[PDB]
Formats: C-alpha cells, structure tokens, sequence
C-alpha cells in the first residue's frame, strides 16, 4: 500500500487528452508520436524543437513524511536522416510543472536549454536523459567527441556520459530508474539485436528539483536535423520510506 | 499498455491531481472529508463535497480497437449522533467537465438535479452509492432500508443489495468492470468480515463519453453525518475483449 502514481502508452492516440504538446511535438496518422517538425512529405527540417508532459503532476517527495519519489520510466525511440551527420537528439526529462521551451534551444541545447544559461547549474531545474547524435566541438563544446548517452543535471554538459551508436530508423528500448536508498540514477538502453548500452550518476533528487514536478520528452533539430519518433512510454513513481 | 493507475494511502493537504468541489476538504489527520464539519469536527446539515481525480480515463480507442476495464479499491467511515444518519457516499463516474448539480445536498448524494434526477436521458454517470437514508416522504426511489446500489443515469438504483451502516466502522470497497462480460461488480467487507455483494450488466461505453473522469461524492440534506474517505487506489487499462 503506497502513494503511487503510473501510466503507459504503446501508441499516441491522435487525442491524447492527458498530454501537453509543447512547440512542433505532434501525432502521425500511423500513430507514431512525431517531437520536431517536418515538411509535406514528412522529411526532417532545420530549426525545429518539440517536447511532451504528461499532465498529471508527479511528488517527488514529502518532507512530512521522508518519503521520496522512487521512479521509472520504459520508453522507445527511432531517428531518421537523410543526413551524414544528423542533429540533435532526443531527452526524457523532468522539470517543474510549469516548463516551457527555452529561446534559443533549437539545435545543441535539446529544447532544453536557453544559450545564456546553458551551463549554469544555478539557472536551471532539469534532470534530462540524453540520446545525443550530434558533437561537433564548434558549436557543441560541452559534448564529448563522439556520439552519447548522457545524465543531465542543471546543465547541458553531461555529469556523466557513455559511448553510444546512432542507428539509421532503428528502435531503441530505454528503461531509466531513480533509486532514492542509493540516490542513484539508472540507465540501460537496448537495439533489437541487443547491442546494449549502461549508464549511472549518483544524484539527490531533492537537491535538484521543486516537490511537484511534470515528465516527459524533448528533441531538437539546428542546422543539421532527423526524425524524433516516440513509440511508446510507460512511466511509475511510488513514495517511499527514506 | 495503455493504462492510468495511481494510490492514495491517505491524503495530504496539498494534492494537486484532485479536484476537490463543493465543501470537500483534507483534515490534518490526511482523511478526505467530504462533508462539511464546524470546528469541533461535526457534520452540518445541506453539505455536498466531491473529489476527481484530474487525470482523464479513456474508455476506448478506436485507433487500435481497445476498450478500457477498471478496478477501485476504497475504504470509509461515517460518523453521526442520529439514528437517521444521512445521507451516503458514492463513488462515481462522470464527463470530465462534471460539476455538483443544484438541489444535490441530500438524497440525491451530490450527482443528480431534483428535476431531472429521475430521468435517464438527462445524466450522464454510473456510481456505486453507499445509501444510509431511505424515508419515502423525500427518498422515493429507495427500496426501504439502508443499501448500496449501482445507479445508471438515475438515482433510482438498477440493483440494490441491503447494506448496515455501522457507525465510525471502516468499510473496505472493491468495484470492477469488466468490459467483456459488460459488468460491473461491487464486493464491500466490514473488519470483522461482514460482506456484501452486488453485480449489473452495463456498457459504459453506451452510457459514457470516450473520456471520463473518476471519484466521490457524498451529501447531507436535513439529517446529516461525516463522510470520510481513508484511501482510493484505481487502475484502468484499454484492452481487446
Ligand atoms: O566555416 C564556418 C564555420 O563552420 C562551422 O560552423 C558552422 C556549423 O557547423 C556544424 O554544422 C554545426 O555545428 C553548426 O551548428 C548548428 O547546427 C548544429 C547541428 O544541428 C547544432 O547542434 C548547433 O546548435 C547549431 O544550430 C554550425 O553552425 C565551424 O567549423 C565553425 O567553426 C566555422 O567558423
Ligand atoms: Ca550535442
Ligand atoms: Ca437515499
Ligand atoms: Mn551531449
Ligand atoms: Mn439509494
């Protein structure tokens, strides 16, 4: 018996009444759930940033009580380019109920970040899971040089990153926990032929984020762009004795 | 799946994924009163309060051919210095835009108008009510004892089932529906295992719109008594029959 709060889809309805669509996020006829804009015949453009929350909110905790939110989150992705070089990458995230779009967060900074403030851990309240295609060190400095998996804390350089391979329209299956016993945040992330990826960041929740919280997903596209193509989500949080 | 759930053990004096209407309001004890009591805690006369939960449930999908189930597992007691104590709980289902109707405190349990209380093509619910006031001068449509019904777009019960009140007892509910067999099932029991049990044949899919929401309601008209939800847990799933 615990306060909890959980729900999934396996496809986005085109009427998703409990979901907020944030600015190019939209539904396929397939049902495919689309993050950042396309043309007429559903090609990736440049410039282009789009986020989903679900819109119950989610306790984090209850100081009353020292309970603390333990969470997880299953969800599936494909990108696809026509690009060599495909920008920029897809986040789950958590934020305050009332996040909005930064200015300026179309491309590097994932529709999460505003560029004046993208690196100061003082002006920002977001825990992000990263999927990051796109390094180039001119423009996204902050990256390591290659392709990643990253834990965002306040800012958009990673606490803590992994190596990862973006593959061409192929879907990845991703489970994100937050332990609070451990304070730990995990992430394994799978292809279909099981090529797998691991990830953890010890981080308190508490420390970083306001009591009642929204979560959800971001992508963005600058220059270079790609198709951000939600398949399914399924997300719990359930109070707990710490 | 597709699937909505969430639990409350008790209820904090913050809770902003309910809608709380009408006089309902979270004691410092984290009960839900839904009732109004002055300040030493005692019921008043010409009270209603409901709860929603602000999450929408869907009934069905057409996209993918999915019809929703659902379950509810509650828990309350009621508490009054009468012997006609009045006038019930209930735990509802109505559209999401759903607010208290005028003339509801009393034995219409905060759900229906007097004018049309009676009259089917006019409402839009399902509810299992937890009915402790029966007398025919106001209550007409009640069989002649204390009872839970299941009521279909009136107040008059489809099917009743006789049902003691036990003053300041803690009555455990557990309600399904079940969207192949188009039933809904209510199973109640007391601490010491007095049970109760109570079944009708309805799609809610004939009845309600696609989206809905869930929660409580509770009333007094002339006679009165507290009505206090303990815990609610709920889940619901779009499923293929
Ligand atoms: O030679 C001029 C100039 O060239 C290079 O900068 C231009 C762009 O190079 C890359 O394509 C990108 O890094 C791009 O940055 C935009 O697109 C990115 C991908 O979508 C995105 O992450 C960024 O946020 C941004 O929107 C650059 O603009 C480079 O060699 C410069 O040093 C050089 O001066
Ligand atoms: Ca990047
Ligand atoms: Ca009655
Ligand atoms: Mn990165
Ligand atoms: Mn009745």
């Amino acid at each position: 018996s615990t306060d909890s709060l959980s729900f999934s889809f396996i496809n986005f309805d085109r009427d998703e009444r409990n979901l907020i669509f944030q600015g190019d996020a939209h539904t396929s006829r397939n049902n495919i759930l689309q993050l950042t804009r396309t043309d007429s015949n559903g090609a990736p453009v440049r410039s282009t940033v789009g986020r989903i929350l679900h819109s119950a909110q989610v306790r984090l905790w209850e100081k009353s009580t020292n309970r603390v939110a333990n969470l997880q989150t299953q969800f599936s992705f494909f990108l696809s380019s026509p690009l060599s070089n495909p920008a920029d990458g897809i986040a789950f995230f958590i934020a305050p109920p009332d996040t909005t779009i930064p200015s300026g967060s179309a491309g590097g900074l994932l529709g999460l970040f505003n560029p004046r403030t993208a690196l100061n851990e003082s002006a920002n309240q977001v825990l992000a899971v990263e999927f990051d295609t796109f390094f180039a060190q001119n423009s996204n400095t902050w990256d390591p040089n290659y392709q990643h998996i990253g834990i965002d804390v306040n800012s958009i350089r990673s606490s803590k990153v992994v190596r990862w391979e973006r593959r061409e329209g192929k879907t990845l299956n991703v489970l994100v926990t937050y332990n609070p016993s451990t304070r730990t945040i995990d992430v394994v992330a799978t292809y279909p032929d099981g090529q797998r990826y691991q990830l953890s960041h010890v981080v308190d929740l508490t420390t970083i984020l306001p009591e009642w919280v929204r979560v959800g997903f971001s992508a963005a596209s600058g220059e270079q762009f790609q198709t951000h193509n939600l398949e399914s989500w399924s997300f719990t949080s359930t109070l707990l004795y710490t």
